[PDB]
């Protein structure tokens, strides 16, 4: 039973008291992205890479809730939930990379970067609302499925059209509606949907 | 492919035309509960049950969205996807039943036998909104896993506690936020949670 100690930020802001996770997010900051999740590794990754700048990467600059070290897309499951102080959280989706990230960094080609890496994080949603807080970790009750986050990232930008891939996505457990929405549509109708509107912001 | 004919109601009252399904429900009419489903044989096992009431047991006398015939909880799947007309909605559950029911028929334990036997029909949640009509029927494009709503319901329902079971519920693509939370909550609790205020009051 794994604790992964969790640092807390709201509308962004670090939070050490105790607070309330409600159906749409924590006080102060839809159903299936109330609680955006970024694993504080990744930071190392982006500094090496960006070195003349490396002093923006640091939480939480990609925007996230939950900072933490440990868990990292790879090693996280779709459908996992976890406790968190008093409240039930599941894994939805990874995060999609916007094109808004290359304007808050003022680097041309962040969210192209992040998606080809797969190091995007994941939205949760709110099984239960409860107390919660900076000082309660988080800890894993439940894995319900077989697809990590790394390999959901790759079945949705780093593989051709596997209709079997899609089935099997569909099949995890605590899918957000929109990726339910997004595979679907690709079974239908046989086509990858574009993702350069979201990318580029072009 | 098999296509499954659908007779529409809205609050309950037979619609025909086109009509807009959207994320809260048809128009008319929360988001994991938008559409209410009900498996138009069950009637006959209602008259049967109650004869001096037949007259009582037709569609939509369970408040049922949507009525059918040759869909019933054992050859229907959680998570089941299905386009209908433009729209695409899937399985979320089985339908709880409630002790509205009860008053609503003036017979004091549908509720319960309802659970009992499992003919209890199921909710969708609609993963795209869009133009529907009882002229378009439902048809399955995706099935992706192998609890059948009739399993669902046997899991909540008729078992002993099985932390096993609730596990491969917990596991059923589509299972809405409620069903979710109840079952782990049974997992983490060791209890199984209280029926008697739903089916009663």
């Amino acid at each position: 039973p794994m604790r992964y100690p969790v640092d807390v930020y709201t509308g962004k802001i670090q939070v050490d008291g105790e607070l309330m996770l409600t159906e749409l997010g924590l006080e102060g900051d839809g159903p299936d992205r109330a609680l955006c999740h970024y694993p504080r590794e990744h930071y190392l990754y982006w500094a090496r890479e960006f070195p003349e700048q490396a002093e923006l990467f640091v939480a939480p600059a990609f925007g996230e809730n939950l900072s933490t070290d440990g868990l990292t897309e790879s090693n996280v499951y779709m459908g996992d939930i976890f406790r968190w102080g008093e409240a039930l959280i599941q894994v939805s989706q990874p995060r999609s990379p916007c094109y808004k990230l290359n304007y808050h960094f003022d680097i041309s080609d962040i969210a192209q970067l992040m998606q080809n890496t797969g190091k995007v994080g994941w939205l949760y949603s709110v099984i239960a609302p409860g107390k919660v807080s900076a000082d309660a970790p988080l800890e894993l009750v439940s894995r319900v499925s077989d697809v990590t986050v790394q390999e959901a990232a790759a079945i949705a930008w780093h593989m051709p059209f596997d209709d079997d891939q899609y089935h099997r996505l569909l099949s995890a457990a605590g899918l957000s509606k929109s990726w339910t929405r997004t595979m679907q549509k690709r079974r239908l109708s046989g086509k990858i949907e574009d993702f350069s509107r979201r990318l580029w912001g072009k």
